[PDB]
């Protein structure tokens, strides 16, 4: 007879809550303005009706029912229908535009019975206390409301308000301790960018995932990405795919594995976009779909620079085997980027993917949040059986030294190292398969030349030393 | 939830269309952020562009002061007031006020309203509960009438509470935060849309500037990677370099010349703009290091006369110190001067100068800004960067500015036989073959003379090479 | 359109883009000892002495006698101006003995009004408005608005002094004054390390433009003097001057330029001060005035070390062609240092100048502050067409292992690079004209020897590699 839970239906919340929200109990969902308290509370009710056939009541202390309905239309929720079918009831407790909570408790109970409601949402409880002038019996009244609802036996969501993101959990510093369950929505301003996070602080009598988890409000409501939950569990096969460059495929011991993450690390101009461009060509030639995620160059530039290499991307676009998705890294946050990726993938249903580049997306953002992105993208592709080619521009121009994020290096199956080499007063370029995981790879640091045809991988600088430096020395 | 176009330059992009119609939007900020401007600009555009009358509720600032202050932006509000398009309700010493607004709304058939400042109307004793109940009224009543409102609120802190009483945010359907952050000894204006209930919006802060045209927002995010790209070449002025670039620079490209002090970046800039005026192409030089006088002289020593170019009306030398203004302003200056002169080529000497006393993320927003604006307007951009190490040549514009540039010319010193020789190298050239040689070049009265490469040397990049065998 | 009134305070009219809006009230807030009372007195004083605009100064504490007395330090005979009826100080100080009581400012309004007309005052100053409430209770917003409006009707440009508790905190005390005032100026005395820095910021000028951010100022005998770097043209000529060393002149294509900023960079004891000494010796040899600004060595030592190089500074000090201004960097702030330099240049009217060294002035200061110093000094020298030889000591001993770590390279026109070089188990020296804008320069890392006669630049190290490292190798 332990605390059983009720599915919310919100992508990720049931995972981080190890089931859902405790049944017959109230959950405080606190946050600042614009965190997604109302969306969460509505989505809890909406998913109740549509998925589980559980009617719900929505208590509003300010926002008009008509306004609540119009705001949900963005998500594609016809709340007018649910209202017209007695599946949703919006109790208007908003003041007229022209003391102890007890009457309202009666009105709610009447409604719950009338519409046979199993879920309730109250938004916001902090309002009535201010709207009137309590700020003195907050604990008493919140305790009453919680207790009376426990009697009715309804799963409740209570919206609270905060001022500071990493400050007190609520306004009166009392609502948290009365509530059985506490969830915190945050919208943290880092640099000049916001990040939405959800935390389940407390679930009395049950287990939950601790810490903040990133989420996004899309046209499908709140979508949490259980970064921690996503488990290391894939398929992995010895099936190979080609790079579009034959000598490289020989250097990779037949070609890239289908279930793989490929990284091309090198200085600027080393020729990473060409490797990417050839990898997508190969897909479209083998009658496979692919998506290019550009974060550095426009389509026009990509198309031009490709046609110089002799790769017609438009023909692939027209054929329906290629989709170039161009966007500035600061066009949104890494959280939304990953969603746009995941969404675009689901639509086109690609076999191969390419992000150009990762170093561009790591502009300004913390090394932590970037790690979360990489793992998120890496994991999605390996789970969805999509081969992934990633690019990374090294800051050091000469040779190679290391990788910015140690996470990337260990999260990639294959590492292609492009570098520059000074040979007889000329800037040569060299390619090397540094890592393959599960195959033989050529252990050579081979010269290559970029031409109108593309990459021409030549032989190793055998008669040179200190090639990794970028400034070698010929040894007779 | 449909939206009304504000007409504010960049806001309708950040807000994904504009402000929701019929609803009220809270615009909070400290003094001098630009709340009254936004509110005036909102109404102004309402009537001049969309033929929507507006009512402006003032609580302290006199009607005539509002008209006097607006004149700076070039807004004849009195003309509009006379023509019965704008009404300024003077509430300077809520049911009563609301009744007066409703009357004014109908009297002028107004579709937009601006209330500034609401915090002042509660500046008696009204506290928390009173403010929440009272604001709720105003917002609700305004919603009933059928008018799109902009409501001004005050802050005491830039990254603290959004308003005063910590109540106005939760009541309002829409929240916009205006900030003026003192970063060191320079202020930076920024707009953030925190909340737009019922629809989507661009999140995060975005920089803006109050100009003689009012609030002008330049979103780095809304900037789409959707510029054009051609195979049309343009010359550097140095023919050996054009041959090294496989015909020349591209018309649709950003050029970077990186190197130590005295390596000759400004010479390459001089010859670049010389070629432009030689082909009757208009060009601007945004100089942040030297002065017009010293540039003219040092160019004349190179056999380059900027004075004639300027007289012809093809060259514009804009000199300014990086510390004179913030990077947000500098960008507005660059954009503005470009829009007037309509140049085909542009030059910034140097980017490294503008980086002095600024964050990497701010300088990134700047570079990303200018780069993009040049590419979208089809303007060739020769940028310069001075490396701090004068021989090591370890990195180039070490701030991820390389991924933004299409061409990289690396200038360096080379220690040959106890002499300090120079070298030029086309490091990168997207979409073209480039000479892979680290060619020696010598500056003269005539200019840069690119010679042959150091074949019989090693460790050239180090700056201290070794003669082989 | 909002017209502005020239304050007369040095720099304020530049940062205010004209001055203070006419017929409008300006708030000038700051902590204790920021110069709020100075600014206000200076506003009125200048008003009278420059534009024949009478003024009225309202005090709620300090007696007229004291205000007149304190102003004497700036050389302002306010009693003269009071006697002529050009200035009036309305004493509204609390009665020595009395009792207390809502508060209304209707009484003072009419007292100020009366005096305004009586003295025909164009300018007015209130100091400090905070005190008048800090003597009873806080109505502030309403009472502030009342005064601003009444004074607006009268059409007098007013300065309202207000007091703060923290430097980077609330603009005023009660969190209201700011919003009610049309114009806001924040004076700050920021404590960094253990040194104070005075800064002016115009936060807001309704209906007008202004320079944003903080700008440094100093309070002297002249009063408040603000130094906007953004306000700053420098002309250029192909006229050569000599370094004092004939070989270096050759290496610099026939000498330094008259319109140039020379920088000498190197490790300690590489010989920057010798080149400085020779540079100045030439000016005096060509009957030209020069000033040496030293921040490392005393006058006595400089002279001793100079005479050991065969340079008599005393004769040129006596002949009135040389002024040696010695002072520690920590004696003042860079804001002050710069004003000492500008002032000393204005007096002597030199043709050449020298700072020995810039590296010393950078000690224990903000990188931003030191930048603003160099941009200022270098700008003023180029402005007045004064040739400037600056010194910089690199912390790295051997060779030019790294460059100048201060981002000065872009300002300096000529860069002389002194370095050490180990040759056959012995520390040698070297000179190189690294940069020379507008001239050919010898591109050679020439050996150079110091002696009793002074510098002897010699031949290059042609038979050596890795010279710049400081540890070469014989080919
Ligand atoms: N269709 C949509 N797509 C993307 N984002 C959306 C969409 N609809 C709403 N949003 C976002 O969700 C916000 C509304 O969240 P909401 O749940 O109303 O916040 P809240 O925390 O309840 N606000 P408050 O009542 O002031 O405390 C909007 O301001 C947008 O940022
Ligand atoms: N048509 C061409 N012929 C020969 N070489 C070319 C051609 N186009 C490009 N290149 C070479 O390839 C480089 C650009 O390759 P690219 O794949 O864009 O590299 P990258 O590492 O992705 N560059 P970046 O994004 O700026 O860091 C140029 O600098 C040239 O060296
Ligand atoms: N008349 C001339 N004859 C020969 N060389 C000259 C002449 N004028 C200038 N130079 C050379 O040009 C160099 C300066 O070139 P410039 O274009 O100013 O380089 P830069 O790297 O842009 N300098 P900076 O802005 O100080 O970092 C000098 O160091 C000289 O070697
Ligand atoms: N013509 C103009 N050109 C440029 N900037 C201007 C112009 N007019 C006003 N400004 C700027 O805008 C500021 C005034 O903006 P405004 O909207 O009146 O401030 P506010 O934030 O409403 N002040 P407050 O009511 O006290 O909280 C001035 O201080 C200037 O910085
Ligand atoms: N009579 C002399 N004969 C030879 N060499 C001398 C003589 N007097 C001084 N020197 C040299 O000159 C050096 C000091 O030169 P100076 O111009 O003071 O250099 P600096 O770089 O300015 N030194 P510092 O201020 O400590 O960083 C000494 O270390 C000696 O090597
Ligand atoms: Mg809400
Ligand atoms: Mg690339
Ligand atoms: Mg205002
Ligand atoms: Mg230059
Ligand atoms: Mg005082
Ligand atoms: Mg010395």
């Amino acid at each position: 007879t332990a605390v059983q839970k009720l599915p919310t239906g919100i992508e990720g919340f049931d995972d981080i809550s190890h089931g859902g929200l405790p049944i017959g109990r109230s959950t405080l969902v606190s946050g600042t303005s614009g965190t997604g308290k109302t969306v969460f509370s509505m989505q809890f009710l909406y998913n109740g009706i549509t998925h589980f056939d559980e009617p719900g009541v929505f208590v509003t202390f300010e926002e008009s029912p008509q306004d609540i309905i119009k705001n949900a239309a963005s998500f594609g929720w016809d709340l007018q229908k649910l209202v017209d079918e007695g599946k949703l009831f919006i109790l208007d407790a908003s003041p007229d535009p022209e003391f102890d909570l007890s009457a309202l408790i009666e009105r709610i109970n009447y409604a719950i019975r009338k519409y046979k409601a199993k879920r309730v949402a109250i938004d916001s409880v902090t309002a009535v206390f201010q709207q009137y002038d309590a700020a003195s019996v907050v604990r008493r009244e919140i305790f009453r409301l919680v207790a009376r609802l426990k009697q009715i036996g309804v799963t409740t969501v209570m919206t609270t308000e905060r001022i500071e993101e990493y400050g007190p959990i609520a306004r009166y510093g009392v609502e948290e301790f009365v509530s059985d369950n506490v969830v915190i929505l945050r919208n943290v301003l880092e640099g000049e960018r916001r990040r939405r996070t959800v935390e389940i602080l407390k679930l009395r009598g049950t287990t939950h995932m601790k810490g903040e988890y990133p989420f996004t409000i899309t046209n499908h409501g709140i979508s949490i990405f259980p970064l921690g939950a996503m488990r290391l569990t894939q398929r992995s096969s010895n099936v190979r795919v080609s790079s579009g460059v034959p000598r490289l495929d020989e250097m990779c011991g037949g070609g890239f594995f289908k279930d793989s993450i490929i990284l091309a690390t090198g200085a600027t101009g080393t020729g990473k976009t060409l490797l990417v461009s050839k990898f997508l060509e190969n897909a479209c030639r083998n009658k496979e779909r692919a998506i290019l995620f550009a974060y550095e160059e426009s389509r026009a530039q990509l198309l031009r620079n490709a046609t110089s290499w002799g790769i017609d991307f438009e023909e692939m676009e027209r054929d329906g085997l290629l989709k170039i998705i161009c966007a500035y890294p600061e066009s949104t946050g890494l959280e939304d980027h990953l969603q746009i990726i995941k969404s675009e993938i689901s639509e086109f249903k690609p076999s191969r993917i390419a992000i150009d580049s990762l170093s561009a997306l790591a502009r300004g953002v913390s090394n932590n949040a970037f790690r979360q992105f990489v793992i998120g993208v890496t994991g999605y592709a390996k789970q969805e059986e999509i081969t992934g080619f990633f690019t990374n521009t090294s800051d050091q121009f000469m040779g190679s030294h290391s990788i910015t994020d140690s996470h990337i290096s260990t999260i990639t199956d294959t590492i292609i190292l492009l570098q520059y080499v000074e040979i007889r007063g000329e800037m040569s370029r060299a390619i090397n398969v540094f890592k393959m995981r599960g195959s033989w790879h050529d252990k050579g640091i081979r010269e290559f030349v970029i031409s109108d045809k593309g990459p021409e991988i030549k032989d190793s600088f055998r008669n040179f030393e200190r090639i990794i430096s970028g400034s070698p020395t010929r040894i007779t």
